[PDB]
């Protein structure tokens, strides 16, 4: 009477990124054979050993079918760098980037290392930066930036 | 029934100022038309030819009506310029900017750059802000302000 | 259908106090002109030329009748002032107002620039403020403050 | 059947000693008049420009008659004094006050100028106070107090 | 329905703390007797003196009988002691106390001043302590410890 | 409206292995009896005797029901340690750990003390870490990290 639903999780040892159709490749493969929890399956993909281990499988055993949902967990960081020479200071914020160059010039970025504003000015003596707010101060006027 | 925004952003290729009232020929011209992300349209003013891109509409497909709000996109930030010439110290706060000029005075604007209080001290020593709060100390005297 | 109200808003440009009555006077030789914003009035006052603004019609324009409401604007801001010579180091917090003077005094004012306490003490060494709790310290004794 | 009494609170802003009979010619000033609490009422006095303000009515609103009584208070916050000759230091928390003594004693009260924890230590080097936990560290001991 | 409970709040003068049948001694002395509040008892216990002061009798006049509640008002501070020689440094935090000895040994015990962990590194440099989480640095080694 | 509980700490003296259901067993035998923090158990098991300790009752007195909670204390807290040969210096903020080796390499573990980022830069100047946003400064670049 009570539906139990069947889902596996899986984890790939090896740090590499899969195709987006890769959980449809597994499920082909996979279906009509038998897995459990601690189980450890090699494949060979495009010349090179990979290995896969099952996290856990609710319920366990777990028989693959059609019907089955698929799930893999990964944690990966993304890595952003921007090429800069000669860099004078650097000032961060919580929601908001700003880099000086030595050649008095401010650059503004967002979380996402987009550039936004881009100002130069000989006269440059100070920066200052609070949450999402960024002023310029030099000797010959005042620069406000609202976000 | 149920009422849903809708919301369509317009952006110029050429760099161009266009009058205030853009907005009202703009939507009396097309009302009747649907348009979708992507499209590029053509239109003449005075002889020359300026091309507007369709940034984004929601929902798409998305029908032009009077009752559709139209938005045109410049610039990513806003930016606001004040000439200031002879600058001796700013200090800078989330909600609050006070400037101090050579001549000993205090100027005191808000986020928007708009004046609030104006006003000059022979022996001003110390300005501090303090949540929506203003104090301006000066050896004669201690001047409270409140917004 | 929903109403709208009608009322006026003005501000004098010379700093002057108006009599009492002056509001009841101006709005007889109002009403049944129409204003708009921007419009600049001279009066001759007691051999005084006195001009006032429009500083906005709600709406505009605005038909001026005896049921509209009309208020004068002074100032946008409080200014209050307080004289105190030979001041020494001042302390602020969220809620209160602390000043030390050189002649080893310690004056005590709430936000409204008013005299709450007033205490001197010979061997003053330090003062503590925090929150809305005030406490005195000298070498001779303690004083403990509780708003 | 029930006994009703009439009572105003009044308070004076400045700071100046009344004669003994003032308040006798306050209530003759005053009664036939209603008052609200909240209310403030200027009263020129030897040249001087004293505010009065109404505390409180008992009953609100009240009718100053001959028989209605009326009571002068100066006390616009509470001070507590303790005599203490020879501190060391004093810090200060939001809801304890501590006391260090040159003679290398501590002594903790509260908020109400009362006796809770006195303990003396011939190495006493530091004390260190964090919400309402308190610990005293002597080369010898750790003393750990909880509130 | 509306059934009413009496109560007696008790105070006592001195500060003293009470074994936990005390209560259960003096209900059995008062029961029978009328009291109101203002009146002042007086009880022997172990040879010394203790004044009792009732602070309040709900209803009063209240006559005690078995089925009244008594409660005590009083605020105590509970002390608890270890002795340690030789501290070098200490450092708090709002849910746990990490102590440094002279040996280059390292103690990590919670607010009820219990022994978690307890290791000893020479090459000590470093002890850091922010939230549940503390670590210690050794140029040796690096330890994370997880509470 | 509210939550009863009941949970004992228990902990054995000799090190030995127990049974997963060991703890069922002695529910059964303890319900119906009363315990108190400090009590000293005895079992007889195949002839040899293990004393049990009761760590902590909560509440206590407590009474032993089926409903009651049992657990066995092995390890306090969890302390997982690396070698690390030469750190410069150590950062440490809630949910990540980041830290600096002399020979000019940045490492960036999560709170498992496992291994998300992992670079080397000659020219390191500046490591500034915020949340779980991580930013590295060197005269080459600027490196982003997102987590």
């Amino acid at each position: 009477e009570g539906v139990i639903m069947s889902e596996l999780k899986l984890k790939p040892l090896p740090k590499v990124e899969l195709p987006p159709d890769f959980v449809d490749v597994i499920r082909i493969k996979l279906q009509g054979k038998t897995v459990r929890t601690g189980d450890v399956i090699g494949i060979s993909i495009l010349g090179k050993e990979v290995k896969f281990k099952v996290v856990q499988a609710y319920p366990s055993p777990l028989r693959v079918e059609d019907r089955t949902k698929i799930t893999l967990v990964t944690h990966p960081v993304d890595v952003l760098e921007a090429k800069i020479k000669g860099i004078k200071d650097v000032i961060l914020d919580e929601n908001l980037i700003v880099v000086i160059t030595e050649e008095n010039e401010v650059l503004i970025f967002n979380q996402n290392l987009e550039e936004l504003y881009r100002g130069k000015f000989e006269n440059l003596n100070k920066v200052l930066v609070r949450n999402d707010l960024v002023v310029i101060i030099d000797e010959q006027k005042l620069t406000l930036i609202r976000t």
